[PDB]
């Protein structure tokens, strides 16, 4: 007896008219004393229908250009399906039942089913678009990952950036494709039969472009603020259904798999039924498959528990892992020891954090709550992402950072895929990408002078509305196919095939799952009925035969993988091995 809020009939925006009679929009403003819409540059007066709300139907169709004029003022519509010019210009009117999906026989992914290879579509070639990122699904599917995770598409000021500042939250940015185009990417992964899952950012509107405001200051409240403004206020109703029907516009309209949901934390609702249940009620009242995951850094089971999301991207196994390699201690790094015992514990209980002191200076509190309630999916792990990569001053990867091995870097390739939890790769990763993945954005004016501003004073840094600091970061394919690349790109392979192929790695149950360490030496041990696996890492600067390996159990015999490809149990430093 959920009812979703959203009916076809008063979607705001322009939503075209059965029958082929045009084209109906419609509007909500709290402020406006004159409201008419500019279709082809010819103004007419809206309807006023009480509590706000303006429409009114013409006879125009889809590529009908239009913007909104509230007190004189032409304002581009936040409701917006496409914006041809950018965040400042016209829409476009979009009709979603003209594209041709073949897509039928697709019934989405599970969680438990997901490898995430993470794209920005912006460097992931050399053109840095919907159309040229298809051509790669093949290489994709054959690589052996089944879920795309695109970073952020809402439309934002300027010509590059990494989706964050996004503004126009239904409009895919133009400069990636048109919407039939990305409707094309989903329908051509669907037919190789790889999943695809959207970042959408439900925290903020980025700096430029957000003209909710125009319309109705009470989108937002001043109670809190986010990075760029004033926050979303979602004890207004009309705030969360710009939210929730933007994920169903996404899943039904676009035909992606799942969501992932930026910094959750920071969408503040004291409401009784908090927005994120909400979010999962609306796309659940689909009647399909999509998944949400939230990017959480609370150790908060109730996401799942209560919000009913599907699964948390968890940082402290990616945050054990880089400071076993490195040794860093800046900023949240400090929050961690790394090594074998610290890494199996993580592992063990998930994430680190279940309500022990964070003692990391400005932000000690007592950190994260008891994970006993997740299963292994729930928790996305990863060595990589956009963030872990991006936020460091040169954007360098695991491998590039001083101190770290591409032997090391390999073996921990072997431990992320091995284990029951959800991984995610980040683009390039699979290869050892010899490029960085920096902080790059294109505002205009005082604003972009602001960001480079504030990007060196926070940390030579590249200056992120620099050209090149968007070029340094695309992908360079032709690399993959020489010398520690291709290696590198050989073991993603066959770790990837075992992932799929060896049964008792099908395990997805952490009452399978143990854990420990001898010295350097971490081990993580699956049992199921289908038999035993064992991996064991190496994690010494020394070499280590598996059979001086003190364990609480006898280690399986046969030699499965070694990340070195070795004949022979023994693990150089930095090694790994998966037994059985
Ligand atoms: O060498 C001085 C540091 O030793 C420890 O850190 C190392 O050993 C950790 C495992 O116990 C590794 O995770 C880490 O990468 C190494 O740097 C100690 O934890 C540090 O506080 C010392 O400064
Ligand atoms: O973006 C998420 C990050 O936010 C940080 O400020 C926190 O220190 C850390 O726990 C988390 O990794
Ligand atoms: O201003 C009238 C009203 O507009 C709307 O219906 C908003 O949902 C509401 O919260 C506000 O009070
Ligand atoms: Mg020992």
């Amino acid at each position: 007896s959920f009812q979703t809020q959203h009916d076809p009939r008063t979607r705001l925006g322009a939503t075209p008219l059965p029958g082929g009679a045009g084209t109906r929009f419609r509007l909500w403003t709290s402020t406006a004393r004159t409201v008419a819409v500019r279709v082809n540059g010819t103004e007419h007066v809206m309807t006023s229908l009480g509590g706000g709300i303006y429409e009114l139907e013409l006879p125009v169709g889809p590529g009908a250009r239009y913007l909104f004029v509230l007190d004189g003022v032409p304002t581009p519509d936040p409701y917006a399906r496409f914006l041809p010019d950018g965040v400042h210009g016209e829409a476009e009117v979009v009709d979603f039942g003209t594209f041709d999906w073949t897509d039928a026989d697709w019934h989405g992914i599970k969680l438990a089913d997901c490898v995430f290879y993470e794209v920005h579509v912006g460097t992931f070639t050399p053109e840095g678009t919907y159309r040229a990122a298809a051509e790669k699904l093949p290489y994709l599917k054959e690589l052996g990952v089944t879920a795309i995770q695109v970073m952020p598409l809402a439309a934002f000021d300027g010509q590059r950036g990494w989706g964050y500042d996004g503004a126009a939250f239904y409009a895919p940015y133009a400069p990636y494709g048109r919407p039939e185009d990305l409707m094309a990417l989903v329908d051509a992964a669907h037919r190789l039969g790889l999943g695809v899952f959207l970042d959408v950012v439900y925290n903020h509107f980025g700096p430029s472009g957000n003209y909710l405001s125009s319309y109705a200051p009470s989108y937002f409240t001043d109670r809190f603020s986010s990075a760029w403004g004033m926050g979303l206020d979602y004890a207004e109703p009309h705030m969360r259904r710009y939210v929730t029907g933007n994920a169903r516009m996404w899943l039904r309209d676009y035909h992606f798999d799942g969501l992932r949901l930026d910094a959750t934390p920071y969408m503040t609702d004291d409401s009784e039924t908090h927005i994120l249940t909400e979010l999962a009620q609306e796309i659940h009242e689909l009647g399909g498959t999509h998944l949400l995951l939230a990017e959480d850094h609370r150790n908060l089971p109730d996401l799942v528990t209560v919000n009913h999301l599907d699964g948390i991207w968890t940082d402290d196994f990616h945050h054990e892992t880089r400071v076993t390699l490195t040794g860093e201690q800046e900023g949240y790094y400090a929050g961690y020891r790394g090594g074998a015992e610290a890494l199996a514990y993580t592992i063990r209980r998930g994430w680190r954090y279940e309500g022990q002191f964070w003692a990391v200076k400005g932000e000690e509190h007592e950190r994260g709550h008891p994970s006993d309630a997740l299963e292994a999916p729930n928790f996305v792990y990863c060595i990589q992402n956009h963030d872990q990569i991006g936020n460091r001053p040169l954007g360098e990867r695991l491998h590039q950072s001083d101190g770290v091995t591409l032997h090391e870097y390999r073996g921990a390739a072997a431990l992320l895929l091995t284990l029951p939890m959800t991984p995610l790769l980040f683009q390039g990763q699979e290869w050892a990408a010899s490029t960085p993945f920096q902080f790059f954005s294109d505002h205009a004016g005082e604003l972009g002078q602001a960001v480079s501003e504030g990007r060196k004073k926070e940390f030579d840094v590249p200056d992120p509305q620099a050209e090149q600091t968007f070029l340094n970061s695309k992908l360079n394919w032709a690399e993959r196919e020489g010398g520690e690349h291709a290696r590198t790109l050989r073991l993603y392979r066959d770790l990837l095939r075992l992932r799929r192929e060896d049964p008792v790695l099908h395990n997805r149950q952490r009452e399978n799952l143990t854990t420990g360490h001898d010295g350097d030496v971490l081990w993580v041990r699956t049992v199921t009925g289908a038999g035993e696996r064992v991996l064991l890492w190496n994690l010494g600067q020394d070499t280590r035969a598996v059979a001086e390996v003190k364990l609480p159990f006898t280690v399986p015999r046969r030699l499965l993988l070694h990340t070195e490809g070795r004949e022979d149990l023994t693990l150089g430093a930095g090694e790994a091995v998966l037994v059985g």
